[PDB]
């Protein structure tokens, strides 16, 4: 057949209330995201670019800080106010 | 599952009996509140929009001005003339 | 900050001794509705789901049927018999 | 046109009178509550936050307990000791 | 000019009303999903990886299943028991 | 290391209160939309396909129509009707 160009999203699901710390180091553990097949994942992949969804609201680039790894953790400076039943949508555009 | 939005309500219950001042200074703390709960709370959550319910009646939003944070306070103005013992239903829809 | 779903109230205030007709077409006026401001509105702005509130008790679904617009009127059937006194509460959920 | 988020109110209709046991075990079959329509529903719907009107009165979160399904039935304790005729409006908010 | 890589996004609108069976096997039909255009669409095309949006939640990729061709019907288990009024956004992502 | 392709995302956020004219010429500038860096942006940059995000939910490519330059505005129809404080998040994929 004919070659196409490889994409995949993968998406990371998870709650405001599974954060540590408080103000800017308030950060959502690789560990207690659930991805794209409804188990506990391990590790966020390389990517290019990152989406984040608060509450199904897409965020800019300024208000999260993603890293990858198996110690990885999504920064969303200013959480801790926030509702702690607030869903959380990490996807990661891999190309 | 399905993700759905997330979205609550908040409720907080007290008489004007528990108020402090006259004229448009007259206002209920936060730390006089009971929450939906059923204990004395502690501060008034953030939220997007509230409704005031005086003695069961859904008031305007210009009869009432709510603040958030520990020393938060809802300022109903003209609620001196009334009796002590009005219930008062403040409701916050945190989405 | 981190963006929030938008959500608000429209509050509309008057009494049931300002319809026009009998039977099914007791219908108030927008133009005779106070707004959540303290003044006379102009006309109904749109909505998604509308609740009417009837001396402070919330009305079914099928008791009522608003229309937006400048030339808008909530019909109330059955309302000529009530008291003319009766507040009337009409909490529009713009989201 | 433009999209919308889509959000409904399930309005279920009942009495006081109509409840089973005594206690804790004080509950309104889905059933025996009409819904927003006007005639006998048969169950209460999915939701993501409801609210209950005693007598009009907006009652917190700690007061009433709500199953759906077919044999769902909202638990209002105490309400054996009350009146028959109090009015119950239970208002779920579907998102 | 600069010749720069093709890619296009093929958004497709529906509502949960419009799907058939129940379980896992509902589905909703290309042939009742309205495209990007505004009518009623005939086949969803070939695609790299394609979103969810239910209700504007980006949803997972174990959640549903979509079949490209003119027979081709996205299937969201579990949609059954949700309202019918929920919006459906689907995008595939052409490269 | 290995060469990857490139691809970004801009996302700018406005609202729909920052509009001009009626109709179809509803357009909201350049001028009035803060890019994904938290300050007022000068022009929206070249893309290949861009998603428009009305209070949270992912439009159609019908509902609006987008220029480039330092002169850009999307051109938003029907959003004169809608709300002045419904949020407006403009995507663009840049490769």
């Amino acid at each position: 057949p004919i070659i196409q160009p490889f994409m995949a999203s993968r998406r990371f699901t998870s709650t405001l209330g599974a954060g540590t710390g408080t103000g800017a180091a308030f950060a959502i553990a690789a560990t207690a995201c659930l991805n794209d097949a409804g188990t506990t994942a391990t590790a966020f992949p390389t990517f290019t670019y990152y989406n984040l969804y608060v509450n199904g609201i897409l965020q800019p680039s300024v208000n999260s800080s993603v890293t990858t790894g198996p110690t990885g953790a999504i920064t969303i400076p200013g959480g801790d106010a926030l509702d702690g039943g607030i869903p959380i949508t990490i996807e990661f555009i891999v190309t």
